[PDB]
RNA sequence: AGUUCGGCCAUCCUACGGCGGAAACUCCUUAACUCGUUCCGAAUUAAGAAGAGAAGCGCCGUCAGGCCCCGCCAGUACUGCGAUCGGAGACGUCGUGGGAACACGGGGUGCCGAACC
């Protein structure tokens, strides 16, 4: 659900200074109305320009083309209940929105933060070598082989209309 | 450049060093008359022209105090509207608007209007 967008701005020219500076931001967002609310909200921060003072000059939608599995490395910050907290994550998909989806749902579970409490530092593709998880390391090899890790999960599917049967089915492993 | 009468009432004030005076303003000289000092010609009232740039006044100076403008401080402090957001609470968070002060660093240091020499 997560989509790539590029976002130029800038403060509204004026007398004192006309021609001002254009500042861009690649964001992670759901759709094109929550991305350019996201640019405001740095863009306030990080260069004192409230959205009533500059004005959006493109929200650019990237497409990624899919097709090999990469890996990624994640720096951000959240905010807890007792305060802020720097954290990298290393994740393996396809393209980076999708790896951004991974990381929003691994927050949400282990960590229960929320899309507007936590702040992306930095999205990159990290090589083989490089890995430093021992989650993500474990794929990036040669030959990786395991049986299925729960094939229950068909059989029981399957007995939700076949409701009554005449055997105990087995699970094949 | 100067004097009298004013407007706005320190970018004009305060302190300490300087520099100036043809004219002008001042300081200055006098106790007959006028009028005056809880005592005193100090002040003030009258009458004058020997002397002055020592003051006041105008100008210049000072890593000067004050005062005045700008930038930073800082989209920080705080706050209007909305939330079946978090937390035992005290308190905090997010969305959508508004937005300081102290401190700090650089600059500056009266102008306008009537009449006369
Ligand atoms: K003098």
């Amino acid at each position: 659900m997560m989509q790539k967008y590029i976002v130029y701005g800038r403060r509204l020219p004026s007398e004192k200074f006309p021609e001002p500076e254009v500042f861009r931001m690649t964001i992670y967002a759901p759709n094109e109305i929550v991305a350019k609310s996201r640019f405001w909200y740095h863009l306030k921060s990080l260069k004192k320009i409230k959205r009533t003072h500059g004005e959006i000059l493109d929200c650019q939608h990237i497409e990624e083309n899919g097709d090999f599995v990469k890996n990624f490395g994640v720096l951000l910050r959240y905010r807890s209940r007792v305060g802020q907290h720097n954290m990298y994550r290393e994740v393996r998909e396809t393209t980076s929105a999708r790896a951004m989806d991974k990381v929003y749902s691994e927050m949400a579970g282990q960590c229960r933060a929320r899309y507007h409490d936590i702040q992306i530092i930095n999205v990159k593709e990290v090589a083989d070598e490089d890995v430093r998880r021992e989650k993500v390391a474990m794929f990036t090899q040669k030959g990786v082989r395991f049986p299925h890790p729960c094939p229950y999960v068909h059989v029981k599917r399957a007995a939700r209309t076949a409701r009554f049967q005449d055997r105990a089915p087995h699970v094949p492993q």
